């Protein structure tokens, strides 16, 4: 994974949980709590999980709950970064247009792999959308879906239709329901 989003990350959990609970657990890693992330290094899948692991361990928090907080939060963040997605759009187009932003972000890197994340209209008021991934980050994707919600100020409905495994990836496909119609034309 990407150094400063991780980063975001950490800084999240230090919001919710606290420094003591973060250092220790960057501690645990053998990471400096005041280690400096850099602007363009990348960090491992692996001892992100850790590091989870090990906030789960020192909170109690299920590390699930714990990447749905984290998840629910980042959205503020993706909107400091990169305020065009968010400005003049309501959260149905912004919703539909994530996998392309997936793809157009990381194309660029060799090697990468981004979450697919195909949005389409199943009925007028309504999309589904399946999270498509090796890392199976069930509820960050949950979590990202409930904080663009918040930010937007727009109420949904999310209702989980699938989930498993499947040619060495993780699926997730949810249907959204929008509160008044949107595929209307
Ligand atoms: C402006 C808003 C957003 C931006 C700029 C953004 C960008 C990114 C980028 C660049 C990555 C790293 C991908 C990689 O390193 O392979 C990522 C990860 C991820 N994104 Fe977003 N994202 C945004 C919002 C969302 C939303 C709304 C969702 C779901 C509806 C989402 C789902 C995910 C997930 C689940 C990951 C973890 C990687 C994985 O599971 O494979 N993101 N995002």
């Amino acid at each position: 994974m990407k150094g400063t989003f991780v980063g975001t990350w950490i800084k999240t959990l230090r919001d919710l949980y606290g420094n003591d609970v973060v250092d220790e657990s960057l501690k645990s890693v053998g990471w400096e709590p005041d280690r400096v992330i850099t602007p363009l290094e990348d960090i491992d899948d692996d001892e992100v999980r850790r590091i989870f692991a090990k906030v789960s361990e020192k909170t109690g928090k299920n590390v699930n709950e714990i990447w749905r907080e984290v998840g629910r939060q980042n959205i503020k963040t993706f909107s400091e970064w990169f305020p065009s997605y968010f400005a003049g759009r309501r959260l149905v187009n912004f919703l539909m247009m994530m996998d392309e932003v997936h793809l157009q972000l990381t194309k660029m890197i060799k090697g990468a792999t981004p979450p697919r994340l195909i949005a389409k209209p199943v009925a007028k008021d309504a999309i589904e959308m399946e999270y498509v991934s090796k890392r199976k980050m069930y509820d960050y994707f949950l979590g990202l879906i409930e904080g663009s919600s918040k930010f937007f100020k727009e109420e949904i409905s999310v209702e989980e239709v699938e989930r498993g495994e499947k040619d060495g990836f993780s699926r997730l496909k949810v249907r959204i329901k929008f509160k008044n119609p949107v595929f209307e034309y």
